[PDB]
């Protein structure tokens, strides 16, 4: 009861963006249209961003740029998924090496979770909903780089047509985080532990938030599935960038995250 009001208060506290900020730019009551090299160019010039543009490694082109700004992105979203990782009062008392082990496999599977949020068939939003990168730009890039984000919309699409909330996200995402099914993990019992109670909060919470909902509890449980189903090919085409794209930086945080998948 009072389980879920603190998993929410942890989200609100640490993720830059809600579910509630973000639709509302989407539908309206204006975002700068990134399509092209002059619209990114003038994004960058224009929009207020994150990380600054002398922070980035050296240029190189277009798609690599592209690739780079989702590559900080990625690891700001691994610092604020960690701080509300350590929010979860039970995720604390493990073993330092366990909490890492649960972010290095949960982190890119709350973070896809997380981008249908600010995704819509078109395109997602960008410089903390300043801007609207077009989904069409993104498939102009040169290969590979117009092969990553593909599959992400494909989920995007199919998890917001659920409908949920900040406060379903929340758990969602926690339960995402404390996994027992993790390699190598030292105190298995003690995450399933802390799992259960999350997943029951869950179950809880979507019949107190949506009464009306038609197998919502073991649908998203699916949606955990198709998760680690999407992370998995993501490594995959992360590890052939390092191969093939032998030029272009790999943050040496995520480099880790794909080291084994
Ligand atoms: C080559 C490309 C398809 C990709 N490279 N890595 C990917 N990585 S990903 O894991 O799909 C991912 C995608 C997008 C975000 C926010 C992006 N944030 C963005 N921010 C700014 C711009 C820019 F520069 F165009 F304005 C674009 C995007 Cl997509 C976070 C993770 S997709
Ligand atoms: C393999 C996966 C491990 C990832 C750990 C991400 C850790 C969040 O670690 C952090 O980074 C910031 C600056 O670099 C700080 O301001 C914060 O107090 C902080 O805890």
């Amino acid at each position: 009861k009072a389980f879920s009001k603190h998993i929410y208060n942890a989200y609100l506290k640490n993720f830059n963006m809600t579910k509630k900020k973000a639709r509302s730019i989407l539908t309206g009551k204006a975002p700068f249209v990134i399509h092209d090299i002059e619209t990114l160019w003038q994004a960058e010039k224009g929009l207020v961003w994150k990380q600054l543009v002398n922070g980035l490694p050296p240029y190189k082109e277009i798609s690599v740029h592209v690739f780079y700004r989702c590559q900080c992105t990625t690891v700001e979203t691994v610092r604020e998924l960690t701080e509300f990782a350590k929010s979860i009062p039970s995720f604390s008392s493990l073993f330092l090496n366990d909490q890492v082990t649960l972010l290095k496999y949960g982190v890119h599977e709350a973070i896809f979770a997380m981008l249908a949020s600010i995704v819509n068939k078109d395109g997602l939003l960008v410089a903390n909903g300043s801007g609207f990168v077009t989904r069409e730009f993104l498939r102009s890039l040169r290969k590979p780089f117009s092969d990553i984000i593909e599959p992400k919309f494909e989920f995007a699409v199919k998890f917001n047509a659920l409908e949920l909330d900040d406060s379903d996200l929340a758990l969602f995402i926690a339960a995402i985080i404390l996994c027992g099914d993790r390699p190598g993990l030292m105190n298995v019992p003690r995450v399933e532990a802390i799992q259960d109670t999350i997943l029951r909060a869950l179950e809880f919470h979507l019949q107190a938030n949506h009464p009306d909902a038609q197998y919502l509890f073991p649908k998203l449980l699916q949606k955990m599935a198709d998760l680690r189903q999407l992370v998995t090919e993501h490594a995959q085409m992360m590890q052939r960038i390092k191969k093939t794209e032998t030029e272009t930086s790999l943050h040496p945080l995520l480099q880790e995250i794909y080291k084994d998948m």
